């Protein structure tokens, strides 16, 4: 009797490939009348796959009364109610640490490309432009202050890259890491105001909602860099984007947006910014052991193994 | 009795604004009879500044009997005859040590820029296309196998970043270093075999002309990306163009072209190509750190104290 799994967006060509090999995969995108397919399938669906774009909330987890387990394709939780699987009895996996050093890899390339001005560069070249002069200066990474907020796995990756450009390392934290040699603050406002570079580098919850707001742009001002590979909400963005246009912050370097895939249409015409659409972790590599971990974590538990990769 | 200094292109708007404030500066390029220009300048000009791409060779040496002076705003001297100079009497300085950092770190933002397609992710956000679906998967670099050509003062830089990548370490030198840890290659050929990525980072000599040939090329092959920092005619570039064309080579990131400013437009249709405008030093900061050493080095020169950055 075929186990049904509900995938619930279309995250990975070859992760859909391997869950329809390998159990009776639903994919909620296709269906034209949602909720009329849940109540057909309330109990046939006995697990879920999310990504960062949509998870299981407390609604979802109600409409399948079969749910055993939510397999996240993503080492982000804040799209599945954890309290609310516990309270089930539902199990929740993610995909930890895998994902690690090809988001602080991005982290460093929007650095350079933001300083170095490399797409700006090279569009500058394939319009021909070089051959009537040389671009402008302009400014070097090396040595600059950078301030993580966040020193969990993904802030140390990308400190221990940028510590290599000698960069003076900073970070914020609820609380201070006595393992560091890096200089803690206390505060978020005080960190971005000794910051030539702010990265963004936490997990989403409540409390770290709009952690760059105003005040927080403000104070890392018009010479300043901010580089999000955390979530779009991270960043009150409609400041983010006045700050960049009127020149309050000097430039961004940004994986992720509030409202993804929507990027406000103002920020394509600014030379002091990178777009790019959340590919932090979006490598044929990457990807890869990702997808296998949330099929490894399904068969573990529909066989009634340890979980690979539990949070709940 | 104001010293004749003869500038050769216009590099610098800061240098030649310094030049112009000390000195009886002569701007080559604006003069629109130059031959005649020299012989009416004969006996006046005591000094060229140089940069990468217009030195001094034995013609223009032969043509400033009272030179006594050649201050390179470069590093490299290719354009400038040293043996002439030596010849002649004549002392040429350059711009040593200060512009390693930013040359190496431009030679990561352009691995990230290529493997990650940063600048291709950018123009795909721009165009509104990510609200139709996500962008591609790249390539991890964190892990690769990054071969240098050259472990001088730039080629180490550009290791010691790499090797904060966890990315294993070769090179290709004359001789092997003894004082490093990275596998030393005796052939570039081998070299680019056991390269994901091969950077050229040596000087230009008559016997590194053209050490990116077809042979190392498709070595390099299909899956393997060329980083060239170095200058242009390190590359048999009709051959590298063929190469990327013709799905031989997988990616190149490329800030210098064998007669810059012009680049094969072919390559602008190439989205595993990043390609600039021979910006490895182009940041306000090290610009002018060079500007000043020029500067510092004519002073001296024609104050009788010993240059700070001699080489003949």
């Amino acid at each position: 009797e075929a186990i049904g799994v509900l995938m619930m967006c279309p995250m990975s060509t070859y992760l859909e490939q391997e869950l329809d090999k390998r159990f009776k995969l639903f994919r909620y995108w296709t269906q034209p009348a949602q909720r009329d397919f849940l109540a057909l399938q309330a109990e046939s669906i006995r697990a879920v796959v999310g990504n960062s774009n949509a998870g299981a909330d407390a609604e979802l987890i109600d409409a399948l009364p079969k749910l055993e387990i939510v397999s996240s394709f993503s080492v982000g939780l804040d799209k599945v109610d954890l309290i609310k699987c516990e309270e089930k009895g539902v199990r929740v996996t993610n995909t930890p640490d895998v994902l690690t050093d090809d988001v602080a890899d991005l982290a460093i390339g929007l650095i350079l490309a933001v300083l170095r001005r490399i797409c700006e560069c090279d569009k500058y070249v394939r319009r021909g432009a070089w051959k009537f002069g040389d671009f402008k200066l302009t400014t070097k990474f090396s040595g600059k202050r950078v301030g993580i907020i966040g020193l969990g796995r993904i802030g140390l990756a990308v400190a221990e890259r940028a510590e290599a450009f000698d960069c003076p390392i900073s970070y914020f934290s609820r609380s201070k890491k006595p393992n560091t040699n890096y200089t803690y603050y206390g505060s978020v406002v005080e960190l971005a105001s000794n910051s030539d570079i702010l990265v963004v580098a936490c997990p989403l919850t409540p409390e770290t909602t709009h952690i760059i707001n105003r005040e927080v742009i403000d104070a890392l001002g018009p010479k300043g860099v901010l580089i999000n590979i955390g979530r779009g909400p991270h960043v009150d963005e409609p400041e983010l984007v006045s700050a960049l246009v009127e020149g309050r912050l000097g430039g961004a370097g940004l994986d992720v947006f509030e409202r993804e895939p929507e990027v406000p249409e103002k920020l394509f015409g600014l030379e002091n910014v990178v777009l790019l659409p959340h590919v932090g972790s979006g490598t044929v590599e990457t990807r890869k052991v990702m997808a296998d971990l949330v099929v490894g974590n399904l068969e573990a538990h529909f066989s009634g193994k340890p979980l690979l990769t539990p949070v709940v």
